[PDB]
């Protein structure tokens, strides 16, 4: 084995390829979000600029749990990155609400991932996960739920709200 | 008794602990209000923010009558700090209001203590009452009252116009 | 339930607002030895200054519990903050004796949060516990036994001791 | 269609997208060796910087073809990115001469699409492939290249050559 | 007992005082490395200057542990510190190999205390431990790993990759 | 023997080996007395920071021969380093006269090292000892020897004349 593993169970190991896969996959969702906004017919920077940041935000959690598999001695398995759900995502709002339930969905994963490094007594890596992962997602979590809110406050239908609201984002 | 008491009647003495307790409450209401628009399904940064001063100036003004009471030989007596009357406080026109009559109450207070500083012929806290804090209160409530007056216009249900005019504040 | 809500159990929810009453108490009682020191016949300044900050941080720590409530999508209920035990606090000594019992008991509180917390296998609010709060605690529970033991050199009763000590806080 | 859309063929629209999924397949590639010259039992830092470098330019290139799509008014479909070919890339001289098939690879698939827009007479299209891509493309590979015959001339094989070779991409 | 002490158990009070002892001997085996590579004889500067490091590093280590004990309110217990297990350390890869021996062996100790601390409910130690202690030393471990795979690549035995791989260290 | 050793005779090379111990164990002697002054039952910081520096000087003492030795040729030989004599060390006067006596302890040694480097006509390595060790030594008993007369001046026992000595230190 790695000459520098030492308490790196595999079934972490493993867990760890799997959060590589859907952080990458995130990246491309929001990817995917970030040009659409950029569309002729939509038309809304803000949201655009809001999407290619958190894509390449999570490209870079990706990256991270790469090195940590490295790190930790390892070994980096990449798998396929499947297709986003969507091509194109409707309102702003509509977007978010895919935003906040893929992000509680990355929270879920993240959770379990630190079940499993719990349960296999790896310090280490439970805190790497709240340290890295587990505090970043819940503001992120947070930040779209307040603006959810504040595009339902402004009007959130294709209309004057989602207009001004999109400046905020700018 | 004091060494440096002079010219200070008990009744004045007692009503500034009477007062400070106000203070230290209405600091209160503000912080609840406060953390109220910071909620996630009411996200009013700018309602947010107001309350948070307002909460940190009351404070303030309690620890300038506690200077008060010390400078002048009075013993400062502490009580309890009743809870919020509310712990939701609805539209930011709803919060204004409750501010607006919550000001307009501690006023009053501030007006009979300044009846009773005159009663009992003390010119020093009547200047002290007059130059620190009846100012600020006639001020408060004027900006209160301006601010009921813009939300009224901009749209005081929760829409556009209350997400607009909470830009104001930010 | 709330948007944001994931992972956060209701037992959790209502020990966080039991701690920010604790943390608005303790922020209580080092304000009222704070203008106790200031008394003309205490005239202790670097103890009175001492307080005012332990007064605004406590107050501090009570405001990061309202963000977490509100982060993790849980609601604050703000309850009636009690009179402090004492109203004049004797002797610097006695000061600092009562203020280590507090934030001893400040501890324990958080540490039963802490065992709340892991019980319900909610990492990220552990991580908030040991991060922000467990660590504070101790540093500040071994700095008041350091002051305690310094003034116990100097001379812990009404005197010269006492007097100089008091200048090490200025 | 689209308010904007002149004169851009369905052809050229469909392999534009076709070309955005082999940039983001590059990209990755690219990211996977990266990441196995990190490896504690691989070792080559030079080579990692130059990989990971590569990975996010790839991934800007096929932004900017994202960008294209949507200022001609075709609508970017985003697939699938394929695993890898390999998990592992040998020594420095195997991954480079996996990259300069890539590369060369890459190259033709645009020639390929120069050829369809220069078929459709569009000179707009022709001008972006040869501006922004058929120029980066043929100095990487001459770069490519002039590495691969410095490091045959270094010593190819896992050596001192391939260290002190390492050391000129830090 | 320490008027500071508290929910600090016995046994984690005794396992500090171990790891004190383990980290000081660790601090003299890097002493030993970094002079035996000044001999005349030997002369490999990069080397010595990395020992030196981390044999100041571990010295730091200990009494970061020491600063621990007393701000917990246990006892600092110092017992006497070993002589280095060699004199002659070899080539500069089997004094890598022998470091890498005993940063796992430290490793394997502090996830020992780390155990201990949990199993005793002390989530502020089990936070020290995570914080200052196993994050360092699975980096240590990386780098270490990542030293010993380049000096093979550039020749392990004294010859000029040594001298060469020795230059990367200055 | 060593292409550098010249007129450096065994009995020198031996009796090095023997001061580097003996000036390791006394940083190790100053090193326990610091942290005991950073107990939060003696809270001294200033003797506190008087011998953690006393520490870093005798260990950098111990290298200044450990460079020695390899300067002449002879080899350095680790023995273990005792335990401090005691754990806790008084009062700062109680410190301050255990320092005095190892100080003159560490002078005999040194004066003997002179000694048998002057019987063995090396004028290098009593030129050394004159201007590295010997100097130092002097100027730190005078020192010690002030600190103590100060110290009972103020008063030695407990009290407030300890707590001023040692702001003179800190
Ligand atoms: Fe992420
Ligand atoms: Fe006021
Ligand atoms: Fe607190
Ligand atoms: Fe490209
Ligand atoms: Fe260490
Ligand atoms: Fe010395
Ligand atoms: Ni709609
Ligand atoms: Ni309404
Ligand atoms: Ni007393
Ligand atoms: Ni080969
Ligand atoms: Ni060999
Ligand atoms: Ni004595």
């Amino acid at each position: 084995a790695s000459q520098v593993r030492q308490n790196y169970h595999e079934d972490c190991e493993a867990s760890i390829n799997k959060q590589i896969n859907m952080e990458l996959y995130a990246s491309y969702v929001y990817l995917s979000m970030a040009y659409y906004f950029e569309r002729d017919d939509v038309a809304l920077p803000g949201f655009a600029k809001f999407f290619k940041e958190s894509s390449d935000e999570e490209r870079e959690h990706a990256q991270t749990f790469m090195k940590y598999q490295n790190k930790r001695g390892g070994r980096i398995v990449l798998q396929q990155i499947a297709a986003p759900s969507m091509q194109e995502w409707g309102t702003g709002l509509e977007a978010l609400q895919a935003a906040l339930d893929l992000e509680k969905q990355v929270n879920q994963s993240l959770l379990e991932l630190h079940s499993t490094a719990s349960g296999n007594n790896d310090p280490h890596l439970t805190k790497l996960l709240e340290d890295e992962y587990l505090e970043e997602q819940v503001d992120s979590i947070k930040k779209i739920g307040d603006m959810i809110t504040k595009l339902k406050r402004a009007g959130p239908h294709h209309g004057l709200g989602e207009y001004m609201f999109d400046k905020e984002l700018n």
